[PDB]
C-alpha cells in the first residue's frame, strides 16, 4: 500500500489559503515567506507554480554528471544564486551528481544499485545525500549551503520502482522544479539498469512521493501564487500579471 | 500552517485495510509484513497497538543518557533483540543519545540549542542521526544494524515547538512506542533549556509529525491488527486473543 496522499492540486490549493490567511513567518534574510510545515504529497507533475524550462534542467544535469563542487563548471554562465551561496574559492556543498555517484559519499547510486538487484524487496536501498558534520560544513570558507535533502529511499513493489524523497527545505518555484527533473532522470536511469541486468525483471517506474520540512514560497513569488488563485493558471509573466502582490 | 496530517487513528484504519486485503510484502527474514509506503501522520497518542511500559522505556532512556554504543549498558538484563543485531562485541549504531548528545556525532543537540537560541524562526534546527557511510557501517564486524531514523528537525512557531522525524524504516508496535517516548523527551528537555535561558520566552512544546519509508506490521503482531479491526481495543494480552492469527 502506497500512501494514499496529497497531489500537487491539492498543495496548490494550501499555499493559496496561507496567503489568504496572512500566516507570515521572517525569513533569515529578513523577507516574509508562507509556509507548509511537514509537508508530504505525491509528485505527479513537473512543476507547482511557474514554467518549465528543459534548457536549463539539461545545463544542471549535464553539471551533476561532472560531479564537480565548484559553481564555475556549470555549462556556460553560471546563475547568480549559485555564485551567492558558494565559498571564497567558488564551492559549494550541494552537487546531487557528487552525492550520488561520487567514492566520496559511499557510492550512494552503485550501493543502491547492488541492494536492489540482489533483493527487490530491501527496505535498505537509500541514497543518502546530507551527513551529521553539515552542523559545522554548512558555512565552510563563508559558504551558506546547508544540504536541503537530507535522504531518497527506493522501494520495488509490484514490479514498480517507487521513490521517497526527504527535504529539509524546498523552494515551491525554482527549487521542486529543478529537484522533480533530476530525481525523474535517476529513477529512469536506475529502471533501466535494473532491466539491462536481468531481460526477465521488465521493471517500469513507479511515483515519486516528496516529504518537506518547511516548504515555502518567498514573498517574490506571491504573485503567482495570487494569480493561480484568482484564476486556475499555473503560469504568468510577472510583466503580464495584475495584482496586489506586484 | 502546520501540515493538516492523519491522525494515529487513521494510521490504524489504513493498516487494517493492507491486512484485510492480503497485500503482503516478503521481509530479508522471509517472514510477511504488511506495509504502507511514504507514510505520514501526526503522533498525538504515545502508542499505535500494544501497551505501554514504563519500566523499559526509563531503562532506555538511562542508556541514551550514559551515551554508550554497547548493548550490556543498558540497565539490568538486556533484551534479546539488542543481542541479535549486535557485532561480534557487542556493539551497534542505533545509540540515539550518542546520536544527539555524543561530540564523535558533531553534537547535535548542543548545535540544535544554539541555532534556535539565536534564530528561532530557522529551518536549519535539525538533529541528523543517519550519515552517508551507512551504505558500508551497517554491517561492520557482523552487526546488523542500517540505522532506521535519518533526521529529526525542530520548527518554533506561535511561541510551540514542533518536531519532524524521517524514519527509513518502523515498526508500528515496539518501535513507535520507544521511539515516541524518546522524541517527546528531548522535545521537552529542549523547551524547558530554552526557558531557562530568557524567562521571556516562556516556550511550549508543539507536534511532533511523523515520516516514515516503509512503515510496517510483521506477521508475529498480525493479532492486534485483527482483534483491533474487530473490537476497537488496542491492546490484548496473546494469550486471550482468540482469531485466525494465532
Ligand atoms: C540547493 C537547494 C536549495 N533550495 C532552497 C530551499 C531554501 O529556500 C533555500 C535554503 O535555505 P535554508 O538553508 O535557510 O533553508 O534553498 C531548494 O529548494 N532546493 C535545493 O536543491
Ligand atoms: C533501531 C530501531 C529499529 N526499528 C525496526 C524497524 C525495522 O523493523 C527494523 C530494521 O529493519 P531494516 O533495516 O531491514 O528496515 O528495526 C525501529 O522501528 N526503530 C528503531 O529505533
Ligand atoms: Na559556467
Ligand atoms: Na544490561
Amino acid at each position: 500500500m502506497i500512501s494514499d496522499s496529497m497531489t500537487v492540486e491539492e498543495i496548490r490549493l494550501h499555499l493559496g489559503l496561507a496567503l489568504k490567511e496572512k500566516d507570515f513567518v521572517v525569513d533569515k534574510t529578513g523577507v516574509k515567506t508562507i509556509e507548509i510545515i511537514g509537508a508530504s504529497f505525491v509528485a505527479d507533475e513537473p512543476f507547482i507554480f511557474g514554467a518549465l524550462n528543459d534548457e536549463y534542467i539539461q545545463r544542471e544535469l549535464e553539471w551533476y554528471k561532472s560531479k564537480s563542487l565548484f559553481v564555475k563548471d556549470i555549462p556556460g554562465e553560471t546563475p547568480k544564486i549559485w555564485q551567492q551561496v558558494a565559498s571564497s574559492k567558488g564551492e559549494i556543498n550541494s552537487n546531487y551528481g557528487w552525492a550520488i555517484w561520487s567514492e566520496d559519499n559511499y557510492a550512494q547510486y552503485d550501493m543502491c544499485l547492488a541492494e536492489l538487484g540482489q533483493n527487490p524487496d530491501s527496505r535498505r536501498g537509500i541514497m543518502i545525500y546530507t551527513r551529521p558534520s553539515m552542523q559545522f560544513d554548512y558555512n565552510k570558507d563563508g559558504m551558506s549551503d546547508f544540504m536541503c535533502t537530507n535522504t531518497v529511499q527506493y522501494l520495488i513493489r509490484d514490479k514498480k520502482i517507487n521513490a521517497v524523497v526527504n527535504m529539509r527545505s524546498n523552494d515551491v518555484v525554482f527549487g521542486f522544479r529543478n529537484n522533480y527533473a533530476w530525481q525523474k532522470y535517476v529513477l529512469d536511469k536506475l529502471v533501466s539498469d535494473l532491466n539491462a541486468g536481468d531481460s526477465t525483471r521488465q521493471y517500469k517506474a513507479g511515483s515519486i512521493i516528496w516529504n518537506v520540512g518547511s516548504l515555502h514560497v518567498y514573498s517574490r513569488h506571491f504573485y503567482l501564487v495570487d494569480h493561480w488563485w484568482k484564476t486556475g493558471e499555473t503560469h504568468i509573466s510577472k510583466k503580464d500579471y495584475v495584482g496586489k502582490y506586484a
